[PDB]
This record gives structure tokens, sequence and C-alpha cells, in this order.
């Protein structure tokens, strides 16, 4: 039922309903020779949508834009990216230039800059400091603290109990750390305990790579980490 690389072509996109208003876009990427999987997700604000995250590259984001299109028909005014890599900003230039509004947090803003990566334009106030969160439409959009990044942040859909964890959180099937060139992994357990503080009633658990579950990924990917740290 939720798609793996076997099921996505290369440049195609699948949406995957979560719950009333709530979907994932899932794209796949080549590297090194093997093919990696990668989450966003998309939730209904009224008649209009917001996006969470780029499809990983432009080919990609483009092919995710086409697909809502077609499959759910309305508009995508604004996009957040959740951290700076090109999972998250790749095809933010797309993105505006059909006239998305592409938002990230400032920190997230200055370390795309630092890599060369794309940088939304619009700046999100108020997640400078782990345990912040704000509205932003139809989301809550929480700051954890350092996590895979250290500007990571987390998406809540209040309406469905949905917790998109990006990145920061890892899939079940994930028994090594993935990439943590840019992780604080001495933060990161702290981190994912704010994220279970802020949202206990979660029921559905997105990570940024693989399939969904509940709050059980949480204390997974704490101890996959744990154990990277003990290396
Ligand atoms: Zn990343
Ligand atoms: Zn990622």
């Amino acid at each position: 039922e939720y798609p793996t690389v076997s099921e996505i072509p290369v440049g195609e996109v699948r949406l995957y309903q979560i719950a009333d208003g709530v979907w994932s876009h899932i794209a796949t990427q080549s590297f090194d020779g093997a093919v990696y999987p990668s989450n966003g997700l998309i939730v209904r604000d009224g008649d209009e949508l917001l996006l969470i995250d780029t499809a990983w590259g432009a080919k990609n984001t483009a092919a995710l834009l086409a697909e809502i299109e077609k499959q759910i028909g309305l508009p995508v005014t604004r996009a957040v990216s959740t951290h700076f890599h090109d999972d998250r900003v790749g095809g933010v230039d797309v993105l505006r230039a059909a006239g998305v509004a592409t938002y990230a947090s400032p920190s997230t803003r200055r370390l795309a800059e630092v890599e060369g990566n794309e940088i939304p334009t619009h700046s999100l106030e108020g997640l400078s400091s782990s345990g912040d969160a704000v509205r932003f439409g139809p989301v809550e959009l929480f700051y954890p603290g350092a996590a895979h990044s250290t500007d990571n942040l987390v998406v809540y859909v209040p309406s469905a109990s949905v917790l998109y964890g990006g990145c920061a959180i890892y899939e079940l099937s994930r028994t090594s750390a993935g990439n943590v060139a840019d992780a604080d992994l001495a933060e990161w357990p702290t981190s994912i305990e704010r994220i279970q503080q802020h949202y206990p009633e979660a029921q559905f658990v997105i990570p940024g790579h693989g399939l969904p579950g509940g709050l059980d990924l949480l204390k997974h990917t704490t101890n996959v980490v744990k154990a990277h740290t003990n290396r």
C-alpha cells in the first residue's frame, strides 16, 4: 500500500493519502548507484494547498506539481522546506518559477546558502529556539532542537493528528544511521523527546525517508542514534 522505490519510475512522484486533506508525496533519487525514496507532505488549506518539502530535485518537483494538479486540482500556494538538504530545497527554483511562495527558517536559508543549495524566498520567524512552535496555515511548525541537522523542523497537522518528522525521524526498517554529516548526535535524542512531549496524541508519524508508522518511530530513531553515537 505505501509505495517503495520499486513502484516509482525515475522522475515520477506518487501521492499517498494519509488522512482527510493530508497526503505524503514520494519520489526517488539515485545516489552512488543505489536508489533512495524520499517523502514530503501536502496539506489542504481550504481551497489551496500547503506543500512541505520539495521532491528532491527540479525534475521530480516539476513532476510533483503536475501530479498534484492531476490528482487534487487545487493550487499549491506555499511551500515550507524543513531543513537545508537537497531532498528538501532541491526544486525550490521550480516552485518559485511556478508562482509558489517558498518559505524556510532563517537558519535553513543560511545553511542552504552555505551549501550552495536553492534558497527559499521567505523567512519563517519564531522558530529559532528549541521548543518554539508557530502556526502556518493548517499546520503547526515546531523546532525541536538540533537533530538530523541544526535547523530541522517538524510539522503537525492538528486536524488529522499527523506528525511529519522529516529527516529527524527514521523509519523502522532503518537500523543504522543515515546521513549524519550535518547532525548534532549529542542533542538528537533530547530533540526527539521535545517532539514526544509536544505531540503525544499523534496517530500518524511520517519519516523523511520510508514508511509511515506511529510514535514508535521516535524511540526507534533515538535507539539508532545512540547506537551510532557509541560506534
Ligand atoms: Zn537531510
Ligand atoms: Zn532526508
